[PDB]
């Protein structure tokens, strides 16, 4: 205010100044009280050594830390901390102190998991720069420590947590590239790093953890480092995992964004390895359990896990391609399969799919030129059943149909 | 018959008239289902105004919600419906409606003898993985599970043993401990975390065991600041119906020491640290230790004035305590103690440094007037404590003991009264 004016007029010490606003008995909520900043003010215009001293020898070195931490969130104190955080750096820098002890100091020893959340973090990480910067020679990064502190997972995870806030989102994913460069230069195995990072702990919900990516990332930069050793990243889930819920596993992560083109990749590498191991499309049609008769398996990711394998097969047996109503038919049976779609078209969930199926077994029907009668016969249909029967109906559908392509029926 | 009740208070369009025109004709529930196209009207059918006529006019003809259900059976595949009646549940236009549903479909599923197994599937909690208690259809499967348990009591089968067999001890203490601080779910939770306890008692593992599985061995000097410590205390008091022993085995007794006294003030761990550091005075005074082997055994010896916020100190005021009131007669003191082994001026200047410092001034100004009082009372003069402060003429005013000094001869003009005796 006005205090400063006359003070000036005056001549008063910065001494006296300091005890004529009694901050001499002023307890740890020091920063809170206006008269700091007037004080500040006035010791400003004649420097931010002294403050950082005076409070020094009133306040112990880790307490003022922690004071001054706090005082920069208060918009009235922020340039002031600031100012008083960098001498107190500088200070500690000269002196000489490790980052061993400014992190002691800071008392982050005692804060565990919960790190990167304590507000004297970025207090420790800047004295770091400083000390790196004045001491070359001798200089040590933030993420040696880290690394020294912390086991790989707890590390990773407090890491993954940390960029979710913007505040350090950042140094995070900065600190997080070094974590998987410092794998790299350790030299450890992707079986360590897969070890390390628990995903063996993790069970069917592997693609739906955030570390597998981490990993993923990490033997992909393994194998361009040491190729003599690179690895086969489908091997590793094929020696853990079975066919069938690697397949499941596999399917459902193709469907997430983040997993979706590893996932591709992987089952593309699945496929591949039932054509080298003789499996058939039928082999795998059954294998997947495609051929119990559960109606829901109309619009099951079993299915799509399937007919990619269709595809996959195909292009390799040219000629000798299958079909998917070729396949149902060969598993159900005609009748079978036309009770199943019949069934299917029923419920909304697999109606789309159930009648886009039908037709195609019309089609096979026709272009394999059954008659009305034949299929009357292989319906195994007779004169008093319902009309209102599955295959009574699709009987019916099959004889509009086959009336409706006259033409064709030159097959 | 609930559903009567409920299409009271219900907004109809010309929704009425239908109704009211199908009991003039008397047409079928089934017909009137067919008149309204309900057959093809898929996944959205819960919007549709007509279902709430449907279901109208078929509480208007009978328990109807068995009926409503049954025709949905037959349109809808089990798992879709229930997803369905899920999403139902959350708009305040169609609740009681859906929530009527959710019990009939899970009445049905009883009756067709379905597997508490079969129904955790198809409501897909296995595809919810740690965060099965966050899932809406959680207490759908647990509702499953209670009438199918009052069913088939020689079938029944334990909540609990089907969450024990999905996930490891752990992760499954980290789940039920998250959700009962969620307070949708914190009684249910509760009771699932007393009968892990009880369910690895049956199991017949170890203390030891409960302790490693619990993830205790790299907490290191932050043991009692993981709850699940309190899970594992908890399981020792009903396994044995020596837990410092064990405690004294994994680590130092200064380590032990202070991170005991910090325990005493968080309420949680609290009064276990009260008794196992009591544990630890008596264990302390059996062996034979004496104020001073405690003292220094603590690091207490050296004139840190980090002492004076140190949990420390308190652990050994509190042996302090133990020992005084067993060894009578023979009883130390504090002041005495910081005598012995600071000096007088060792322990003068300490004092003295801690009364600047906002940290410590409590501390160090009753202590400081405790030294006083002592030297008073032993007769010590003036120029006694001038003496043995190893003043000097050419002393600056500002150092520690020529503060000291000062500070004691006008405590000693205060106090000269008593200063008779």
């Amino acid at each position: 205010s006005a205090r400063i004016n006359t003070w000036l007029v005056k001549g008063t010490s910065v001494d006296d100044a300091f005890l004529k606003l009694e901050l001499n008995t002023a307890g740890s909520r020091i920063f809170e009280n206006p008269k700091l900043l007037t004080w500040a003010v006035y010791v400003t215009k004649v420097p931010e050594e002294i403050i950082l001293a005076k409070l020094s020898k009133q306040f112990t070195e880790g307490s003022l830390a922690k004071m001054i931490a706090s005082a920069k969130l208060d918009s009235k104190t922020e340039g002031l901390a600031t100012i008083l955080q960098a001498q107190q750096r500088q200070v500690w820098v000269d002196a000489g102190k490790s980052s061993d002890e400014v992190f002691k100091l800071l008392q982050l020893d005692e804060a565990g998991t919960k790190l990167f959340k304590n507000q004297q973090f970025s207090t420790w990480t800047s004295f770091v720069d400083a000390f790196n910067r004045k001491y070359p020679e001798k200089a040590v990064s933030i993420f040696s420590k880290l690394a020294k502190t912390y086991d790989g997972f707890t590390l990773w995870k407090m890491l993954e947590a940390a960029k979710k806030v913007p505040k350090t989102e950042i140094i995070a994913s900065k600190l997080q590239a070094q974590q998987i460069d410092a794998w790299l230069d350790a030299g450890k195995s992707t079986d360590e790093v897969f070890n390390l990072l628990k995903l063996q702990r993790t069970g069917d919900k592997l693609f739906k953890n955030s570390q597998f990516l981490t990993w993923v990332s990490y033997v992909e930069k393994f194998n361009k480092k040491d190729p003599d050793q690179a690895i086969a990243i489908f091997s590793k889930l094929a020696g853990v995992y079975d066919q069938v819920t690697l397949s499941s596993m596999l399917e459902a992560a193709k469907h997430v964004p983040s997993t979706k083109r590893i996932a591709s990749y992987l089952q593309g590498q699945q496929n591949q390895h039932w054509l080298a191991d003789g499996k058939s499309t039928d082999d795998i049609f059954k294998l997947l359990k495609l051929n119990t008769p559960s109606p829901e398996n109309l619009i099951d990711p079993r299915l799509d896990a399937w007919t990619s394998f269709m595809r996959a097969f195909n292009m390799a047996n040219e000629g000798k391609e299958t079909t998917l109503i070729a396949t149902l038919t060969t598993h159900y049976k005609d009748r079978g399969l036309a009770q199943l779609l019949q069934e299917g078209t029923k419920f909304a969930s697999t109606k789309k799919i159930a009648e886009e199926l039908q037709t195609a077994q019309f089609a096979r029907w026709l272009q394999l030129g059954k008659t009305e009668d034949d299929i009357f016969a292989l319906l195994k249909l007779k004169l008093t059943t319902p009309t209102t029967d599955p295959e009574a109906i699709v009987f019916y559908q099959y004889k509009l149909f086959m009336d409706a392509h006259m033409k064709l029926a030159a097959a």
